[PDB]
């Protein structure tokens, strides 16, 4: 529901994907990461809570989720075709995009 909830949904299911035994389990966690990322996209981070919603930082925030969802969708294609290792490495690519948004706005 709130930005913290979604942030932990991303964090949790990253672990699920790391520990998964097949690609369908990976696809499961990713689908939950997809929904958590779009929810997060709608929130206003406390760091930016004093900024215009039309401000360059507010669009940067939202566009980081666009890029994160784009990674998830490309990991899903792999996951849906049974390549568990490829899809798990796909998800590991996400981490640098997590961290990059954190540096600015966490
Ligand atoms: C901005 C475009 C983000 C991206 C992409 C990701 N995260 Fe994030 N995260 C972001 C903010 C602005 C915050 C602070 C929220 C607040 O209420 O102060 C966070 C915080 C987290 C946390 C822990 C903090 C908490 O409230 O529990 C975690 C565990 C976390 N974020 C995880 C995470 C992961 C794994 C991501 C990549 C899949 C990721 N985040 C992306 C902003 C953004
Ligand atoms: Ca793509
Ligand atoms: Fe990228």
């Amino acid at each position: 529901a709130d930005l913290e909830d979604n942030m932990e949904t991303l964090n949790d299911n990253l672990k699920v994907i790391e520990k998964a035994d097949n690609a369908a389990q990976v696809k499961d966690a990713l689908t939950k990461m997809r929904a958590a990322a779009l929810d997060a996209q709608k929130a206003t981070p406390p760091k930016l809570e004093d900024k215009s919603p039309d401000s360059p930082e507010m669009w940067d925030f939202r566009h980081g989720f666009d890029h994160l969802v784009g990674h998830i969708d490309d990991a899903l294609k792999l996951a849906n075709e049974g390549k568990v290792k490829e899809a798990q490495a796909a998800a590991e690519q996400l981490k640098c995009h997590c961290n990059a948004c954190h540096q600015k706005y966490r």
